[PDB]
């Protein structure tokens, strides 16, 4: 990143005020206190009515607004509590202490940072006691392009506020000394609209380590609060806490979350599971399902099964009422739209297929009629259908295009041919063949389609979209090299033909050159030598090597590369048809209306303590295995 | 290796002299004062003229120069410090202390070593103070073949001094025993113009290991000296240490040297990596640049990229300006020079190509004559530029030619041919068509060299090659072997055709034999039984023996051997780009002028220190894995 102007400069790029910010970085007590003497004298020689002004802007610098308290604190040398101590007694007699300790950076880039600020980023627990025992702010929100950032390599963000560095930083004996700060406003928003909580998921990671100080942070500061107002908190965007860990995809903290459960009543009713009972491996317990099940308009499933910018979906459709959920919609309505939408786009593509092959040829029943007006109708609903998902998508298909938004293309596609082929056979147009057989056999290749979310078959159309994609494409640019170089090349060694006998050079033109060496490359072809020319052995040189080059070579090459790509997608063959079947099913339930959705919504109201009453799920869990290796090391 | 006579010898290959050896190397203490008695006292009675010149003949070997004192330290026992101080004490008396303890071997290859650099390599810091307070020299120089080898087997190369023996062998006790000596030259330089700091890169490792005293030792020689003149020292060859370590690919300490920062005042201005501020993981750091960017003749990022005796330049052009001065070229003038660079030689390919199509047949504007005028000036702009890389190249091409210098020979031969058919067509030939043609195909051909440099494209141009050079060219040796032996076995077996009918047998001389079994082996061939021998059983034996062995064996193990390549290549395709464009970026910045290159300069005058203003460059660095992983352990 760039920012132009630095924090800190010790270094020059090619008198009282200037001694005094190299007397706080060295940290030398006995020429910092020589100084402070001379400026003390230097406020009555020439007014005595402007004492607390000229005061301040001998110790801030004009540029930035750094302070010499902040020039220490940004130093941190063995010397530093004996520098605080000074220049915070400086501005005692004075009567400037309400000004020098709330002051902040009037640059553009780090505007609202303190003194504070700096302190519990150094690790200095009790210089930072200090200010607030003294009256520093608390609430100081240090805003600016580098503490808020457009992504993540072009600053540091935190969360703007002096609870959310210390939580960032992995520093709880400031934040028990800030919350129990009465003047510390723990609900406070910053200019994203982050909380407390919000701030810990963005500074989240995706996966567990070892150390997971942000899940610490998030359970202590949660609990010490002992309200709601934190998770039901949105951002600008709208957005809980919870919602948050759904778009970033950190699946540590989404997991917590959607099963914290706390034992201790005084503290019970901060909870989203709540355990029913448990007997060895079989545990029934019930699930917060607020703004998890698809009844809200950013709802938690919805952002997960949708999240193409994430890695770990199939990590977080995994959790605990997520899973499940997506089972119920599959076991009532999804499993039964999904065989109607084969059978009546199966009983479509024969009907297509009936009047392309029985097509008048030369001379131009009641299930005659049914037939091909069912045509006319079922084209239209699916260019209405797929016209709309089309509009309501964004350009930066490279990641919706995997597996999923290339479907609702050929759809389109299929369905407009079918369209553009009766106006072009009604009015008065030859052209129809050209439309009804493309959208024919374009018809029959979307029946791949349907073998999508099944164990053994929902990798195969994945194999033929990352082949053309990532093998096919890419290899035009070198076979079009040999292939347009060799094609002109042959093509100019061929005399021109004696009058009759159109049969006496095959690479008589560049068309037809193109022809033949496609078919030596694929293996089709024919090392003729006849080949009328006055090149004879020049031209059986460039056919052989065009032969040992792109059949021998290239050809074998692109099969090398497609390999790689079939072993690698029937590696991952068990995510990849639980994620096709999980976006199926939230697509089948969009297509419903409002009073058939609500006789499929699960949930049951319960009572959870005195006025909580909130939407349940009883979910009864059985676990084998991790009930054999808790028995096991009990009794060792 | 071999050197013809021995260092220290005990074993034969099949009076008073003999006896002193065989009682200093076994450590008989009684025997040895009984026989130097008796030398004491054979000085006297044939003459007193000569005492101190034959007390020495009758204590060294005449052959090699070794005293009685090397053969002591040679062989280590446990009564090793009492031989020594009886043969010190003894040269005493006879005043001959100070030729007995400077003694150096006269034999060639171990010339100059004496008796301290055998104590320190034995580690005896006892003897060794005892010799350095008598009297030895500390700035011996230990020359030879075998001190001074021409590879690294035929011999041991420390760096020729008593000071550099310690520091290779991990021996800090005698190194600050040597430098607190004030006769000892610290800054010396040896035979090959090494001094203390250039030796240790010699014996440094390309890697990170658990123990690292090399960088140890480069760190305690550097602070103790505390001046630039073992950094500014060159070679005979002229290299600096920092030069050194970029040619002979030590990672780990090119690594140490370019980001060597000493917070300490009075050791601070021996650093080149200066940082301004830092603010959790965001940090801001001046990067020193004297013989780094390319405006010296020998500069560190021209020798890494143009390293091919190494195997790690990926590891040492990420390193911490050098990837910067790399990345900050390609976004000023190396992204527009490569994209020109594209257009004028695509259009070069399209009027070689219209100029072949549309010749003259048979009968023999100003965008025509705007066409055919640039053919002839763009390939005598490739012929000389081209020219030039090849004459100043060397014959060792086995690392070079990778994928890097084969491209300097095809666009020099595409280049020639276009010139050759101009002096073919114009003054009365008609082979012209020979050289046009090869030319307009090598031309297309070598577009696949604008596909180098990316991240997508950059690994096929290297999968050709390697397959050509590494699989295909062993693989024709094993293949002419079947071609030329059935080739002569099936044509021996046709027998003269009667007169017409020249279509009665393929077979029917060995030029044509060697065209269908190439066909057969391809898989474009015809297993036809009518051909008509004398053996038409033993000629459908070798026939389908010919199939079975290329067509079913040799040609899939070919494929095999060809897909091993393809996936080597793609698993370390994201480090082949990388140093694809980092060729491409220094053969660009050598075609600008002065003028343009000077405007093209990174950097700006710092202010170090008092009397030191060096080239710097601010590189805002962010690292948030390491500094998440930083943060955790210091709260656990
Ligand atoms: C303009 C356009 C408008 C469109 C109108 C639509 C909009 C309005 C729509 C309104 C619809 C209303 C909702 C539906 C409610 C029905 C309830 C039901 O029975 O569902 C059930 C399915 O029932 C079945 O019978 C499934 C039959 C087997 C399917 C096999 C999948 C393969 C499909 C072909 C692929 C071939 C692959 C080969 C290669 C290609 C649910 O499943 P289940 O059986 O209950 O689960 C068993 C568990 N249980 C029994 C314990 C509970
Ligand atoms: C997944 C998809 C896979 C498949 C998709 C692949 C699809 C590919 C399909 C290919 C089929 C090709 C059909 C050709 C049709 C005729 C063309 C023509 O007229 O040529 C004429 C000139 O011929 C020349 O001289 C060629 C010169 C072209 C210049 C090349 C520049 C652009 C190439 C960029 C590449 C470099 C990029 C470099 C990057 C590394 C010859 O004309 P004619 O033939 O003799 O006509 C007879 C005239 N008559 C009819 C009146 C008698
Ligand atoms: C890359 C991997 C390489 C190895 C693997 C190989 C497989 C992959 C390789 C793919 C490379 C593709 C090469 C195709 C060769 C075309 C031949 C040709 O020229 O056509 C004809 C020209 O016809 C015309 O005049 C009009 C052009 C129509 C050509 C359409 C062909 C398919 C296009 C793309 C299909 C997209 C499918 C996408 C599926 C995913 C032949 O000419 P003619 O009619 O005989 O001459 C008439 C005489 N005249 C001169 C008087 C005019
Ligand atoms: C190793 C892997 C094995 C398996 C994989 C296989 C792939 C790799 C294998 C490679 C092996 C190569 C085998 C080529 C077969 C030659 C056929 C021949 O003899 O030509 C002709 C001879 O014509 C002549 O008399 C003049 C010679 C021209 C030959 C040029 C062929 C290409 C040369 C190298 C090209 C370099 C390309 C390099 C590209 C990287 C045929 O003879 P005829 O004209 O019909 O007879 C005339 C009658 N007469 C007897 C009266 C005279
Ligand atoms: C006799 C012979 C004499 C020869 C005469 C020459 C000698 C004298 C020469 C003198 C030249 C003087 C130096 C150049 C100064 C120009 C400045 C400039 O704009 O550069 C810019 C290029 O900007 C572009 O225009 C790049 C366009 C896209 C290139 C894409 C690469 C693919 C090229 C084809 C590959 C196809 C692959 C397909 C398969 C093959 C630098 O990049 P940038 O844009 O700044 O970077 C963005 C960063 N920034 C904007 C934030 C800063
Ligand atoms: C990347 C590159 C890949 C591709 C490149 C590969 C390129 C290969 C290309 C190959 C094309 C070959 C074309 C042949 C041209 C004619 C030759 C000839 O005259 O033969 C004659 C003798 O025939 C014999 O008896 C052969 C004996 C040769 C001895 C071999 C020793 C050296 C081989 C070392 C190997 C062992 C080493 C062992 C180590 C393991 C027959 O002549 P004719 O045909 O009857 O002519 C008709 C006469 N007339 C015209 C007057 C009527
Ligand atoms: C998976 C769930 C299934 C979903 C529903 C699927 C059920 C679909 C079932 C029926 C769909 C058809 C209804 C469309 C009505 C119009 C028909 C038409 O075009 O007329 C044709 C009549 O038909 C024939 O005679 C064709 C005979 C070959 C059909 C092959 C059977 C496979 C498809 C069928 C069975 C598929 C069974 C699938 C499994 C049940 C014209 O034929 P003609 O007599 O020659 O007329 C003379 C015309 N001429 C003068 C130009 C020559
Ligand atoms: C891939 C794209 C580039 C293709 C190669 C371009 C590079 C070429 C670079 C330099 C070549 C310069 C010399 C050739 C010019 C004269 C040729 C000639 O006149 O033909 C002669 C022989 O015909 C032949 O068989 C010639 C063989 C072609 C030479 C290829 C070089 C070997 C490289 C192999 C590597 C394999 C290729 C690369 C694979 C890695 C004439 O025979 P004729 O026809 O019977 O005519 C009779 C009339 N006349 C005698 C009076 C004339
Ligand atoms: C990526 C950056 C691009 C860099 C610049 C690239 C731009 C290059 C643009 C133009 C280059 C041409 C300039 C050379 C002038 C001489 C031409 C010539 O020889 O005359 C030919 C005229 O031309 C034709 O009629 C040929 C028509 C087929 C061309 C196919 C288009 C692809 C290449 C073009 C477009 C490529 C576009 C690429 C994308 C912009 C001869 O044809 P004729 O009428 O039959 O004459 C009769 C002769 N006869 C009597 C013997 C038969
Ligand atoms: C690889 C390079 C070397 C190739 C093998 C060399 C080694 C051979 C070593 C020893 C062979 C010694 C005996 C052969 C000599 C007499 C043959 C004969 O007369 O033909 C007879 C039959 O023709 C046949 O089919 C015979 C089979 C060929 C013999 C191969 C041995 C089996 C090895 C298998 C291993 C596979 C090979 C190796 C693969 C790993 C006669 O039939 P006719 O033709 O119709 O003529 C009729 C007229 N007449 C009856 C009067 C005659
Ligand atoms: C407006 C029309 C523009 C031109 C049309 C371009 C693209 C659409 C046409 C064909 C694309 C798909 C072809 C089907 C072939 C293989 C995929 C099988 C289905 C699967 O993946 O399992
Ligand atoms: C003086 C001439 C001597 C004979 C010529 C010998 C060799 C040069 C000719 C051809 C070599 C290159 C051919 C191109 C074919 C495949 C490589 C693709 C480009 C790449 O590598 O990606
Ligand atoms: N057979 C249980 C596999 O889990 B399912 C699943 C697991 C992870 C991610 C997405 C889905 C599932 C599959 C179909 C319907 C509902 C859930
Ligand atoms: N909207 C017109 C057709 O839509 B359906 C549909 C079309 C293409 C892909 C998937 C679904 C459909 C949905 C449920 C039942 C029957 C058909
Ligand atoms: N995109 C960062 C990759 O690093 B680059 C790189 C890394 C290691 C070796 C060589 C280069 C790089 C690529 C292009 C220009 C400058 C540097
Ligand atoms: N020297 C004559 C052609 O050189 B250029 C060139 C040609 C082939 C490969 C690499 C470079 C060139 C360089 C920059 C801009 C335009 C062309
Ligand atoms: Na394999």
């Amino acid at each position: 990143p760039v920012f132009s102007k630095p924090m800190d400069s010790n270094i020059r790029q090619c008198r009282l005020k200037k001694r005094i910010f190299a007397a706080v970085s060295e940290g030398c007590v006995e020429e910092l206190v020589e100084l402070l003497v001379e400026l003390q004298e230097l406020c009555r020689r020439r007014h005595d009515e402007d004492v607390p002004d000229f005061l301040m802007h001998k110790l801030t610098a004009s540029d930035t607004g750094k302070t010499c308290l902040m020039k220490a604190l940004l130093n941190i040398n063995p010397n530093t509590k004996e520098i605080v101590r000074i220049l915070l007694a400086f501005a005692e007699e004075n009567d400037i202490l309400g000004r020098f300790i709330n002051a902040e950076y009037t640059e553009e880039a780090y505007e609202g940072q303190t003194a504070l600020n700096i302190a519990i980023e150094r690790r200095q627990g009790d210089i930072a006691a200090l200010l607030i025992a003294a009256g520093a702010d608390v609430n100081a929100h240090a805003k600016g392009a580098f503490f808020n950032p457009k992504y993540q390599h072009e600053g540091f963000y935190f969360g703007e506020t002096p609870l959310a560095l210390a939580a960032c930083t992995n520093q709880p004996e400031i934040v028990q000394l800030l919350m129990e700060h009465e003047q510390t406003d723990i609900t406070s928003r910053d200019s994203r609209g982050n909380n407390i909580l919000h701030a810990l998921v963005t500074v989240a990671e995706d996966f567990k380590t070892q150390n997971d100080f942000v899940k610490r942070m998030y359970d202590m500061i949660l609990l010490r609060s002992g309200n709601w107002e934190l998770e039901t908190t949105r951002n600008n965007d709208g957005l809980t806490p919870l919602q948050l860990a759904a778009k970033m995809g950190k699946a540590e903290i989404l997991k917590y979350i959607l099963s914290r459960e706390i034992k201790e009543k005084r503290l019970r009713s901060l909870s989203r599971k709540f355990t029913d009972w448990a007997y060895g491996p079989v545990s029934s317990s019930l699930y917060d399902l607020t703004n998890v099940d698809t009844t809200t308009d950013n709802s938690v499933l919805e952002i997960t099964v949708y999240n193409t910018n994430i890695d770990n979906r199939h990590e977080m459709l995994t959790l605990e009422p997520l899973h499940t959920l997506l089972h119920m919609k599959w076991k009532k309505f999804a499993k039964h739209m999904f065989f109607l939408s084969f059978c009546f786009y199966f009983f479509y593509n024969i009907t297509l297929t009936l009047v392309s092959y029985y097509r008048p040829r030369e001379e131009e029943g009641w299930l005659q009629l049914l037939g091909r007006m069912f045509v006319l109708i079922w084209a239209m609903c699916i260019s209405v259908k797929e016209g709309i998902a089309i509009f309501l998508l964004r350009p930066s298909d490279l990641q919706s295009i995997l597996s999923d938004a290339w479907f609702h293309f050929v759809f389109f596609i299929q369905a407009v041919l079918v369209i553009l082929s009766v106006f072009l056979y009604l009015f008065a147009y030859k052209e129809y063949l050209a439309c009804l057989v493309l959208a024919m056999a374009l018809g029959w290749a979307n029946m791949l389609y349907y073998t999508r979310g099944f164990q053994s078959m929902g990798m195969y159309s994945v194999m033929i979209q990352k082949v053309i994609l990532h093998d096919v494409l890419k290899f035009l640019f070198v076979y079009i090299v040999f292939l347009l170089g060799f094609g002109v090349a042959l093509a100019s060694l061929i005399e021109k033909c004696p009058k009759d006998n159109k049969d006496c050079s095959s690479y008589g033109s560049f068309s037809d050159a193109v022809l033949e060496l496609f078919k030596l490359t694929i293996g089709l072809g024919d090392l003729n030598i006849q080949q009328n020319s006055k090149y004879p052995i020049l031209f059986l040189f460039l056919l052989i090597t065009y032969v040992i080059l792109t059949f021998v070579l290239l050809l074998n090459m692109l099969i090398a590369l497609m390999g790689e790509t079939v072993e690698n997608v029937s590696k991952e063959s068990e995510r990849i048809w639980r994620l096709q079947r999980a976006r199926t099913i939230l697509e089948f339930e969009k297509m419903l209306p409002e009073w058939l959705r609500s006789r499929f919504r699960m949930g049951e109201l319960c009572k959870v303590a005195e006025d909580d009453f909130r939407l349940c799920l009883r979910i009864n869990e059985v676990k084998w295995t991790e009930w054999k290796t808790h028995v096991s090391f009990l009794n060792e």
